[PDB]
């Protein structure tokens, strides 16, 4: 039921991430690691400090899906054991050196026709699957967005209701 997931998600705040390849969504579903440029890192990290959530919601470009979501554990964290990413064209290891730790609370995919009838009232009210990395979502829509998704059977939410 959604009595669970409904109280993970109470007081969050939303983030789209946008990831330019598969390779770094199927590393990061495994690890439960993400990483992103300074600008998002900074944002994330404040995000983090304040609300009792923050939820990441994964988008491979040019897919026409969300592949999941996942909500942070920790803030960035710089200097630990190398990620072996897939850099996109543009990219040092060091621009992705905050990693975040993440809990992923669905790993399977949301078509954008099933996102259709959302907007995000923070991006002008355009369509939530209309963003750049990063995009915030208010509180209703990605709520809304999260709770579309088809329960993930290989996910246990209590380690996250746990730390929360
Ligand atoms: C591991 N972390 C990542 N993996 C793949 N693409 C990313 C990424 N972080 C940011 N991006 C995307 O790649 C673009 C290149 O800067 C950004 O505008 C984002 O849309």
């Amino acid at each position: 039921g959604t009595s669970k997931l409904k109280y993970v998600l109470q007081d969050a705040r939303f983030f789209l991430i946008k990831s330019n390849n598969h390779e770094n969504v199927s590393l990061a579903k495994a690890k439960g690691v993400w990483a992103t440029l300074p600008v998002n890192e900074k944002k994330l990290n404040l995000a983090f400090r304040s609300a009792r959530s923050v939820i990441l919601i994964f988008s491979v470009r040019e897919s026409g899906k969300f592949q999941g979501f996942a909500r942070l554990s920790s803030e960035s964290h710089h200097g630990g054991s190398p990620i072996h990413w897939v850099l996109p064209a543009g990219m040092s290891a060091k621009m992705l050196g905050g990693v975040f730790k993440i809990d992923w609370i669905c790993r399977r995919e949301l078509p954008f026709t099933k996102s259709a009838h959302l907007t995000n009232p923070w991006n002008e009210h355009k369509p939530v699957k209309i963003g750049r990395d990063g995009q915030e979502i208010e509180l209703e829509c990605g709520t809304q967005l999260c709770l579309l998704f088809p329960p993930d059977e290989s996910i246990d939410l209590y380690q996250v209701i746990h730390k929360m």
